[PDB]
């Protein structure tokens, strides 16, 4: 679980949006697994804005935070879950680093801000969504 909290956004994977974040939606897009609801309290994160390709993300089924290098934002095939059905996930970002399915929302940080959010993983590798194109979260 997680989320980032910019401005009066608050930012989750889409497969784990609560009815609350539904019933207050600003934007969705299935293809990236991300959902944008609004808030009443102002958050304290910063998204980055930049072509960072190494950064460190929070792994829950660890309790630490990695440093990891990720490939550029890119289209690629995820297989079927409880959440989708197999298909090709955008915007998507892989690293060699430990996750399981809960470790999902735990952000991915760089020297400049918030990159994206824990998406997809398996058998030593992690994906993020990310972030940095949606200029939109900063006004
Ligand atoms: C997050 O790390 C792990 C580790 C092992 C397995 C998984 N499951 C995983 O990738 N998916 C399930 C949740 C929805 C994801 C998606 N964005 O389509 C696909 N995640
Ligand atoms: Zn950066």
């Amino acid at each position: 679980s997680g989320a980032i909290y910019v401005g009066n956004y608050r930012v989750v994977n889409r497969h784990l949006a609560t009815h609350n974040d539904w019933a207050n939606l600003v934007w969705e897009d299935s293809s990236r697994d991300l959902l944008v609801s609004s808030t009443t309290a102002q958050g304290c994160d910063t998204i980055a804005r930049c072509d960072c390709q190494t950064g460190v993300y929070y792994c829950s089924s660890r309790r630490k935070h990695y440093p990891v290098s990720f490939s550029k934002p890119s289209l690629i095939f995820v297989e079927a879950s409880e959440y989708y059905p197999a298909r090709y996930q955008s915007h998507l970002m892989l690293a060699v680093g430990h996750s399981e399915p809960g470790d999902c929302g735990g952000i991915l940080r760089c020297q400049h801000g918030v990159v994206g959010i824990v998406s997809t993983g398996g058998n030593g590798l992690v994906g993020f969504a990310d972030v940095r194109d949606l200029l939109w979260l900063d006004e």
